[PDB]
């Protein structure tokens, strides 16, 4: 019953023209969808950008403009700011109820690209008492936002047993995140090869213990 689309991520540099758009599969987006634009801000409430396609709610800054482009609806910022930075949702009307699109993440840069520092931390000694083994790889520092966490056993990718957060910001504006192993305790012991590897805007670093 009616999915809405918009694009996964979008990023641009302060000052930049960023145009996210909403998309539906019953057909074209006219008027009578009633697009809504909705911002959510980290540690922010909910903010209402655009009402009725073009619409713009009350108080919001000048940048933000809501129209329809072909057969589908759009929202442009024009001048993006550095606390744009943050996800738009869209949300259609189908007669008797409102779908929300999956949201866009609109990134705009705000220091530059810093690597980031990992370390992988052991099974505790308490730890293989329990017949268990949870090995911890710790990741912060990095900008933009978004990593890929890879662990590998003798060659051969973990995709059992992994279990890794989101990124969250700290008080540096930077970005933090972890990733956590959980095998058994005779596993710690039994390979050799536990590899934690971090892939970020292209880059791979690595940390290993044996």
């Amino acid at each position: 019953q009616a999915v809405v689309t918009q694009e996964s991520a979008l990023t641009t540099s302060p000052g930049g023209t960023v145009i996210l758009t909403c998309r539906s599969s019953t057909g074209a987006v006219t008027t009578s969808n009633y697009a809504n634009w909705v911002q959510k801000k980290p540690d922010h409430l909910f903010t209402g950008l655009i009402g009725g396609t073009s619409n713009r709610v009350s108080g919001v800054p000048v940048r933000f403009s809501g129209s329809l482009i072909g057969d589908k609806a759009a929202l442009t910022i024009t001048g993006a700011q550095t606390e744009d930075d943050a996800m738009y949702f869209c949300a259609l009307w189908f007669s008797t109820h409102y779908v929300f699109g999956g949201g866009t993440k609109v990134t705009v840069l705000s220091q530059p690209k810093s690597s980031p520092s990992v370390t992988l931390f052991p099974p505790s000694s308490e730890e293989l008492e329990t017949n268990k083994a949870t090995l911890v790889c710790t990741i912060t520092d990095f900008y933009p936002g978004v990593v890929t966490v890879d662990w590998k056993v003798d060659g051969t990718p973990v995709t059992q047993g992994m279990e890794t957060t989101q990124p969250s910001k700290q008080s540096n504006n930077k970005y933090m995140a972890s990733s956590y192993l959980t095998l058994t305790a005779r596993a710690w012991e039994r390979h050799s090869s536990y590899s934690c590897q971090v892939t970020h805007e292209g880059h791979t670093v690595e940390k290993s213990l044996s």
